[PDB]
C-alpha cells in the first residue's frame, strides 16, 4: 500500500492517487472517455480488411486523405504573426511530458515487408500519389503494443509509458532503474549526470546513451554521435527538443547548486527531490500560465480551466486514449526548416537554415556546429507556421519524415490517421457529440461547421460521411477560436485533459502543503526566458509571452531587467 | 463487420450497437462508472493481506459486518404490505437477464488463501462457526485479462446486457440452438421429455458434471434443469418463472403458425422470442421498477423515451452486479405454496429456503409450478428495515445440503465488491451528486438513524470504506420505493442506459409496427400465468402490488389476452 506520509512524488507516480494508486503511474492504459470502434468490435482497425466499410462507407487511405487535404506547396506557408516557434517546440516537450505509446521492437518486420501480418499495419498507396509511383510498396506502420496481447475477450487498448501528471517526468523519467541512471551518483549533490565527452562552450550536454540500434549514429558515420539520454526516449528527435531537454538539465543542476550553497547540511537525494520539485512547478507555471492560454483562447481557457481551488482525489488523471491522438496539433504549426542565430540574432553562417529532413535524430549537430544557444535562438526569434485550412501539415513531415533513417520517408499526418484507426478512435461527430457541439450530417452543414464549403466537399469525398472524419483530421480543418491556435474540438478535448492533470495531481504546485506561501510567492516569478538567461550564453530573450514573441529587436530585452528566482524561502535552520 | 440490415437480436448481444458492436454482448468486461480499488492498485482486494488497512483504516471481516449488522432474530420479521413476493422474485429472473459473472481448483475444500481463492475468515463469537480455522468458501471473479500486471483486473459479463430474455434463449449460440425443438419447423424450445405438470411443459435437465439438485433430495433422483441462465435451478420460485416463460414461448409459436401457416421454424422461434423479449422488457419498465425506485427517481432516472441512442453505452457495470442485490433485502424464510382455493397446499405448505435451494424434485413431484406461482401472488414479500435487513436462512444456511457447510450470502455480497476492487459508499455517494458523511453524526443524518451509523463506524472506521451493497441496503427507503437514493441512482442509471441504448427496445421505431405496440401494451403477467397454467384467479393491476387473497385478486377471464391479429401476413 502507499506510505501515508509522503513528501515528494515518485518516479513513477504510483501513489499520487491514494484510493486508486496507479491512476496517472507510467506503463497503464490509457483512459476511454468513449468507447472503441474497431472493424470487429475489439482489436482490429478500420482499413485492415480490404472492402469492408465503415459505418455504411469506404474507409479512405491515410495517405490519400494526407495527399488530397493536407498537401499544398511550401512557397505558399503563412508565418504566424502572434506565435514564435518556442510555442511549436514547447507543446512537444509537454506532450513527452504526458504521453508515450510504445511499439513492438523491429522484428514479421513491419519496416521492410509490406506484407499486412500482425503486429504490422502498412499504409497503403493511392494510384497517382506524388511520390510513391509503385503502389505494391507502402508505409511503415507498427502497431502500439495492446495492454492484454492475445485476448480474444478484452477490448484491445493501448499502453502509457510516461507518467501523465506534469511533474517533468521527461527529464527525471518514469522508472526507478532510468530514474538513478539519470542521476550524477559520484557525489553527494543530487545531480543529474551530464556529458563526459563534450560541452558546449562550458556548460553541460545530456549524457548518451547506449542503443543497440542507435539511429543518431545513421545521420553522420564520420562524426560518430550517438543519441542522448534523458528521461524521455524521444529527445534527439529533433535538436530543437535536445535543446530544452538540455535546458532543464542544467536548470535542475543549478538550483541544486544554489540549494547545496544555502543548505549545507543537505544531502545528495534532498538537493535532487527539492530541485526536481521546483523544475516541476516551473513546467506547470509555464504550461497553464503562459502556453495554454495561446492554445485554447481565453474563453475556452476560462471554460474548461476556471481558476483552481484545490486538489479533488475523485479526479481521474490517466491521459484519454483520443488525447495522444489531439494533442498533435501541434504539428500544423511546424516550420521546414531548423533556424540558428547567431548572438546578433543574424542568420548563423554557414547553414542558417537547415531542412528538417537533415535535422531528425541529429545529436551530431547539437555537438559539433555550435550548441544549443543558436537552436533556442531559432525558436525565440522565429514565426511558428499557422495552421489554414488549406496549409495544413508542411512536406517536410508529410513526405520526407525520418527519410535518412529508414528505407522510405513517413507521412506524419497519414500516421496520425493510420494511428487512430489502430487505436479504435471514434470518428470527428462521436467526439462532437462527446464535447457537446453540434454534428454535421450534410456536406452543406460541414461547410457551416469548417466556414468553408470547398474543404468540406474534399472531406466528403474522402470519408462519405462526416462521422467517419478521423479525429486528428478533423479537429484540424477546424477555424481557430479567437486569439487560440485550435478549433472548438480540440479545444474541448485538450482543456478537458489538462483539467484534469491539475485537479487530479496531489502535488499541483498550488495545492496547500507541497509548497509555503513563500515558496509559492517566489515561483509566481518564474519565466522560460529566466531559464534561458540562467542556463545559457544568451543575454538577450523574448519579452514575455515568449510563446507570442517572435520578432527581432521589437520583441527582445536584456536579461538583467527580468526577476530571478528567489531561493530565500527554501533555506532552514 | 455487422450486418447492414437485420430484422432480429443476435443470440450473444454482437451487433446491437454498430459503431461499437461489443457494446451488451456476452463474454465482456464489464464498464467501470469509477476507478478500480484494490489493496495493490490492481489486483488484490481489501482484506487480502492481513494489517494493510484501505484508506487508513482496518479492513472488516464480510462475515464480522454480517453478524453485527445484517443478522437480526427472525420472529422480528415485517411483512411488507405493499409489496408481493412476486416483486423479489421478478428481480431475481430479471438480474439473470442481466448479468452472471463468471467463477474458475481448491477453493471448496481448503482455507488456504492462495489465488484464486479468497476465503471469508470467521470471527471470534461468532453465531454458528465456532471453528476458527475453518472459513467461508469464495472463489475470486474470473478476470477478463488473466495474469496480467499491466491491467486493472476487471470482471466479466457472460450474458447479454439488454432485456432480451437471454434467461430463456440463451446467451451463447451452441447452447441457445441445444434449448430449441429442432424435431420439427415449429420454432420451438425443447421440453422435458420424461416428466409433465399436469400436462402441461417443464424445463429439460441439464447434463451436469456436479449436479447439485440430485443432492438436495437423493432418493428422488432429480437432476438441474438446463434454460437460457445457469442458475435456473437455485430456487423453485425461479424454476418456475422460467417455466412459465417457456410455455409462453411454445403458445405463441403455436398461435403465430395458425396465423401464418407457410413460415418455417426460424421464422416461428425468432418472431416469439422477440414477443417474449417486448414482454419482459414492458412488465419490467411499466409494473417493476417504479415499485423499485418510486415516483421521484423513475422521473428522474427514467423520463418518457424518446428514441434509440447510438450513443449511450448499454453495458453493465461493474457497481450494479452489486448493487442490483439489493433483493437480498425482499427474501422470506420460506417458500409458499398454495391450492387453487389459495389456502396452505398440504403436505409442507412452507418450506425453510435452506430446504428448497436447487430442489428441481419439489418441481416435479410435490405439484408443479402451479402452487408455487399462487404462493408468490398471495405472499407479502419481507420489507427491508434498518434492524431486519436479510434473514438467516440466506445469511447462515445458504446452500446448505449441497455444499460442506452453509454460506453468509451478505458476506458474499461483500466479500465480492472487494473481490471487483468497487469503491466504498462514500465515492458512489459523490459519483451519483449526492452528499458523503465523513463523520458518524453526518451519517445518522443520511441514514436517518444515529444507532446504525454508530454499528456501520464500529465495523467501518469510515463512510468512505463502507461496502456498496451494505451501504445501499442501509439507506432509508424513497417514499413508495424500496431502495435508498444511492441505490436508486445506480439502479436507475443502469436501466436507463438498457433502454436508450437498446436498438431493439420494443417502442423504437421500426422494431414492432404501430398496431404491434397497441398489442403489446395490453400484455400483463396475471395474463401470462392464466395464458400458461392451471391457475385461474390472478393478482390485479400491479402484481408487484397486489399480495392478499382474496381483495387483490380477479378471474382470468376478466382480463385481455394478446391478440396477435397484426402479426399476419399474406
Ligand atoms: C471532484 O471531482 C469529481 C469529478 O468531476 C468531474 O471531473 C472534474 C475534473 C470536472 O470536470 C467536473 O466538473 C467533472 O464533473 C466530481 O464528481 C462528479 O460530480 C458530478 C456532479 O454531481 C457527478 O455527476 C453525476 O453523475 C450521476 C451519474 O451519472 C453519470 O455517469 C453515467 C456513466 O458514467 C453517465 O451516463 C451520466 O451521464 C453521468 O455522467 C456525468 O455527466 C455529467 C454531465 O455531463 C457530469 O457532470 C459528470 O462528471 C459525469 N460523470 C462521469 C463519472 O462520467 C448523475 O445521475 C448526476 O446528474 C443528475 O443530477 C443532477 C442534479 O442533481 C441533474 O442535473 C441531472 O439531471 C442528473 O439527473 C450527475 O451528473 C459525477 O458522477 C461525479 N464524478 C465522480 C467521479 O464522482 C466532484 O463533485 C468534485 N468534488 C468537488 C468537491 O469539487
Ligand atoms: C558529477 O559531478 C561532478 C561535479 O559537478 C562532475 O565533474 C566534472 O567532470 C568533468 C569531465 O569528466 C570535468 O571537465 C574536465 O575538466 C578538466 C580540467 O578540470 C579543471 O578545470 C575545470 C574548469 O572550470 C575546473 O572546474 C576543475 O576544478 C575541479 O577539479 C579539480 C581537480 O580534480 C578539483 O580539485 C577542484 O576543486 C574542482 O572541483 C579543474 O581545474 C579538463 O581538462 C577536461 O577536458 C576534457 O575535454 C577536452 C576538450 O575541450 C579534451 O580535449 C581533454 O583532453 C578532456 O577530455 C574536462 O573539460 C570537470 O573538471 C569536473 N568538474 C568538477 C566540478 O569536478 C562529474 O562529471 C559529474 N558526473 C557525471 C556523470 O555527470
Ligand atoms: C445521446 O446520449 C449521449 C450520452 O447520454 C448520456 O447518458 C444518457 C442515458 C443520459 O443520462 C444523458 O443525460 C447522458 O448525457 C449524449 O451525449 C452526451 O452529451 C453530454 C452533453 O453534451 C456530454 O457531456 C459533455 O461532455 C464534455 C466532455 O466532458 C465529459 O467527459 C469528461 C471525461 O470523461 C468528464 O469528466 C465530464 O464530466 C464530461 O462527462 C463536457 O466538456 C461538457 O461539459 C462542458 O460543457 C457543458 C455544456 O456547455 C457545460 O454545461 C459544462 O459545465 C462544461 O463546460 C459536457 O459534460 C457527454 O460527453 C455526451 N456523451 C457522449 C457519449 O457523447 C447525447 O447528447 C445524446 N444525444 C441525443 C441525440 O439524444
Ligand atoms: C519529428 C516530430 C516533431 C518535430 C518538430 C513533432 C512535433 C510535435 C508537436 C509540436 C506536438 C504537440 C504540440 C507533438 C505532439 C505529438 N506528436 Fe509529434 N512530432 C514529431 C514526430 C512525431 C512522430 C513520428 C509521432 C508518432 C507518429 C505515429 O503515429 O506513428 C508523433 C506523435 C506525437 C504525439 C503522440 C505521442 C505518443 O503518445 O506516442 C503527440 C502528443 N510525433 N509533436
Ligand atoms: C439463492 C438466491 C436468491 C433467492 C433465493 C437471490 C435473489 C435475488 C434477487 C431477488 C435479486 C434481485 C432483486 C438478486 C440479484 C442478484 N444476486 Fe442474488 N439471490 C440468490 C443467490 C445469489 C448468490 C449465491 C449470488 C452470488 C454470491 C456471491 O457473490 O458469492 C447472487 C448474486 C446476485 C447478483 C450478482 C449476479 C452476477 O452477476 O453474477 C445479483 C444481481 N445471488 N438475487
Ligand atoms: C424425496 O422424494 C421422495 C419421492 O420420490 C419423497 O418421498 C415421498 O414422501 C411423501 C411424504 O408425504 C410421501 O407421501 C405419502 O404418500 C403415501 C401414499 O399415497 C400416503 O399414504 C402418505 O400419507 C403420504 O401422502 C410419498 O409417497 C413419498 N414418495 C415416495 C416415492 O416414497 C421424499 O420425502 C423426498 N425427500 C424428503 C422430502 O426428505
Ligand atoms: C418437439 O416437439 C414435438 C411436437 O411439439 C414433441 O412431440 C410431442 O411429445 C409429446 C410428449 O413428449 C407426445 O406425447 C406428443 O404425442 C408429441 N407430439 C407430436 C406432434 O409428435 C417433442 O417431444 C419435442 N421435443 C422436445 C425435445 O421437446
Ligand atoms: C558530418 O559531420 C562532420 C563532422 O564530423 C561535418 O562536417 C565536416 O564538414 C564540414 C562541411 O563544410 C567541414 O567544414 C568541417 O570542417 C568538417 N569537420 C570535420 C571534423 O571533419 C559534416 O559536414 C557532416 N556531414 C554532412 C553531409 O552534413
Ligand atoms: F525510442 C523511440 C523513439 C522513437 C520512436 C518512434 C515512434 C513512432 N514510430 C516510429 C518510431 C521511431 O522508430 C525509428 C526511428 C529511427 C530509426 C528506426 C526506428 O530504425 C533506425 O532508425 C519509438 C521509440
Ligand atoms: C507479474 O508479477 C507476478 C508477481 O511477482 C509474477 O509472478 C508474474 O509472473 C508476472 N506476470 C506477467 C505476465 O507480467
Ligand atoms: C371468481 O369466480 C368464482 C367462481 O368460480 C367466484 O365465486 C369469485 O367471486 C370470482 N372472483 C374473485 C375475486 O374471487
Ligand atoms: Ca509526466
Ligand atoms: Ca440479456
Ligand atoms: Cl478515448
Ligand atoms: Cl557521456
Ligand atoms: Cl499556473
Ligand atoms: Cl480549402
Ligand atoms: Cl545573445
Ligand atoms: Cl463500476
Ligand atoms: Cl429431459
Ligand atoms: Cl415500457
Ligand atoms: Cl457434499
Ligand atoms: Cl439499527
Amino acid at each position: 500500500t502507499c506510505p501515508e506520509q509522503d513528501k515528494y512524488r515518485t518516479i513513477t507516480g504510483m501513489c499520487n492517487n491514494r484510493r486508486s494508486p496507479t491512476l496517472g503511474a507510467s506503463n497503464r492504459a490509457f483512459v476511454r472517455w468513449l468507447p472503441a470502434e474497431y472493424e470487429d468490435g475489439f482489436s482490429l482497425p478500420y482499413g485492415w480488411t480490404p472492402g469492408v466499410k465503415r459505418n455504411g462507407f469506404p474507409v479512405a487511405l491515410a495517405r490519400a486523405v494526407s495527399n488530397e487535404i493536407v498537401r499544398f506547396p511550401t512557397d505558399q506557408l503563412t508565418p504566424d504573426q502572434e506565435r514564435s516557434l518556442m510555442f511549436m517546440q514547447w507543446g512537444q516537450l509537454l506532450d513527452h511530458d504526458l504521453d508515450f505509446t510504445p511499439e513492438p521492437a523491429a522484428r514479421v518486420n513491419c519496416e521492410t515487408s509490406c506484407v499486412q501480418q500482425p503486429p504490422c499495419f502498412p499504409l497503403k498507396i493511392p494510384p497517382n500519389d506524388p511520390r510513391i509511383k509503385n503502389q505494391a510498396d507502402c508505409i511503415p506502420f507498427f502497431r502500439s503494443c495492446p495492454a492484454c496481447p492475445g485476448s480474444n475477450i478484452t477490448i484491445r487498448n493501448q499502453i502509457n509509458a510516461l507518467t501523465s501528471f506534469v511533474d517533468a517526468s521527461m527529464v527525471y523519467g518514469s522508472e526507478e532503474p532510468l530514474a538513478r541512471n539519470l542521476r550524477n551518483m559520484s557525489n553527494q549533490l543530487g545531480l543529474l549526470a551530464v556529458n563526459q565527452r563534450f560541452q558546449d562552450n562550458g556548460r553541460a550536454l545530456l549524457p548518451f546513451d547506449n542503443l543497440h540500434d542507435d539511429p543518431c549514429l545513421l545521420t553522420n558515420r564520420s562524426a560518430r554521435i550517438p543519441c542522448f539520454l534523458a528521461g524521455d526516449t524521444r529527445s534527439s528527435e529533433m535538436p530543437e527538443l535536445t535543446s530544452m531537454h538540455t535546458l532543464l538539465l542544467r536548470e535542475h543542476n543549478r538550483l541544486a547548486t544554489e540549494l547545496k550553497s544555502l543548505n549545507p547540511r543537505w544531502d545528495g537525494e534532498r538537493l535532487y527531490q527539492e530541485a526536481r520539485k521546483i523544475v516541476g512547478a516551473m513546467v506547470q507555471i509555464i504550461t497553464y500560465r503562459d502556453y495554454l492560454p495561446l492554445v485554447l483562447g481565453p474563453t475556452a481557457m476560462r471554460k474548461y480551466l476556471p481558476t483552481y481551488r484545490s486538489y479533488n482525489d475523485s479526479v481521474d488523471p490517466r491521459i484519454a486514449n483520443v488525447f495522444t491522438n489531439a494533442f498533435r496539433y501541434g504539428h500544423t504549426l511546424i516550420q521546414p526548416f531548423m533556424f540558428r542565430l547567431d548572438n546578433r540574432y543574424q542568420p548563423m553562417e554557414p547553414n542558417p537554415r537547415v531542412p528538417l529532413s537533415r535535422v531528425f535524430f541529429a545529436s551530431w549537430r547539437v555537438v559539433l556546429e555550435g550548441g544549443i544557444d543558436p537552436i533556442l535562438r531559432g525558436l525565440m526569434a522565429t514565426p511558428a507556421k499557422l495552421n489554414r485550412q488549406n496549409q495544413i501539415a508542411v512536406d517536410e513531415i508529410r513526405e520526407r519524415l525520418f527519410e535518412q533513417v529508414m528505407r522510405i520517408g513517413l507521412d506524419l499526418p497519414a500516421l496520425n490517421m493510420q494511428r487512430s484507426r489502430d487505436h479504435g478512435l471514434p470518428g470527428y461527430n462521436a467526439w462532437r457529440r462527446f464535447c457537446g457541439l453540434p454534428q454535421p450530417e450534410t456536406v452543406g452543414q460541414l461547410g457551416t461547421v469548417l466556414r468553408n464549403l470547398k474543404l468540406a466537399r474534399k472531406l466528403m469525398e474522402q470519408y462519405g460521411t462526416p462521422n467517419n472524419i478521423d479525429i486528428w483530421m478533423g479537429g484540424v480543418s477546424e477555424p481557430l477560436k479567437r486569439k487560440g491556435r485550435v478549433g472548438p474540438l480540440l479545444a474541448c478535448i485538450i482543456g478537458t485533459q489538462f483539467r484534469k492533470l491539475r485537479d487530479g495531481d496531489r502535488f499541483w504546485w498550488e495545492n496547500e502543503g507541497v509548497f509555503s506561501m513563500q515558496q509559492r510567492q517566489a515561483l509566481a516569478q518564474i519565466s522560460l526566458p529566466r531559464i534561458i538567461c540562467d542556463n545559457t550564453g544568451i543575454t538577450t530573450v523574448s519579452k514575455n509571452n515568449i510563446f507570442m514573441s517572435n520578432s527581432y529587436p521589437r520583441d527582445f530585452v536584456n536579461c538583467s531587467t527580468l526577476p530571478a528566482l528567489n531561493l530565500a524561502s527554501w533555506r532552514e535552520a
